[PDB]
């Protein structure tokens, strides 16, 4: 005798229709195999469910008060050694994996258009492996504490693809060609997350890392100074090393 209520992170509670003798409410949830139960003091769905599985883990769902995250955890039988513990909200999933004492070895992020960043082998100073999942291919790079970097190379040049803590983008190049004809240098604007990209004092090409997780490149003319064209979003990797040539 409920109410259903969507939630974030594919999940569907039930919320009582009405309140216990104490004004609280019972929540019901499955997950995977697992019915959860709980109670809660507010009657939208919020409040934290737990449950155990037919093998004795333990399962635990909490519902923010506003409903815009839920926070999946899978802890051992005991309840207290974390598995895996997965958060979604705002549109993006995060998902980790803990090792036997307790800090995340693995994580993957999903954002809400459905690219990922997968970090693998997370140590204890914030280092790790990274890589992003775009619509068509894949960057890989590194993690730390700082940043993560996700580098293409082609040549003796290095595009460098940083994201801060926040998500914040810039972007970097270097070449080591020591050809003043050929090498190339870059420049980042942030205002519109374009990097510039110079050979022989004329600007060849800009880079726009777009808000919504593509590359795209356009050409400027001869003249070094008018685009031409317009920008071509990036389906593959190949695009990419094309663009470093």
């Amino acid at each position: 005798n409920s109410v259903s209520v969507d939630l974030p992170g594919s999940m569907k509670v039930l919320v009582s229709k009405s309140s216990n003798a104490d004004g609280k409410y019972d929540l019901i949830a499955t997950v995977d195999a697992l019915e959860l139960s709980g109670t809660s003091d507010k009657n939208n769905g919020s409040g934290v469910l737990e449950g155990v599985k037919a093998d004795a883990s333990k399962v635990k769902l909490t519902i923010s008060d506003d409903l815009g995250q839920t926070t999946l955890e899978v802890f051992k039988s005991d309840g207290s050694t974390l598995v895996s513990k997965k958060v979604t909200s705002n549109g993006s999933s995060t998902e980790e994996k803990f090792n036997e004492k307790g800090e995340v070895s693995e994580k993957i992020i999903t954002r809400a258009d459905g690219t990922r960043l997968e970090y693998t082998g997370i140590k204890s100073d914030g280092s790790g492996k990274a890589k992003e999942v775009l619509k068509g291919y894949v960057l890989e790079g590194t993690l730390t504490a700082e940043k993560t970097t996700l580098v293409v190379k082609e040549g003796t040049v290095t595009l460098s693809k940083n994201i801060s803590k926040s998500g914040e983008v810039s972007v970097e190049l270097n070449d080591t060609d020591s050809s003043a004809a050929t090498k190339k240098t870059a420049a980042w604007n942030s205002g519109t997350s374009t990097l510039t990209i110079t050979v022989n004092s004329k600007k060849t090409k800009d880079l726009v890392f777009t808000s919504s997780n593509t590359i795209t490149v356009q050409q400027y003319d001869s003249n070094g100074t008018s685009l031409e064209g317009s920008a071509v979003e990036i389906t593959k990797l190949d695009e990419i090393k094309n663009a470093l040539k």
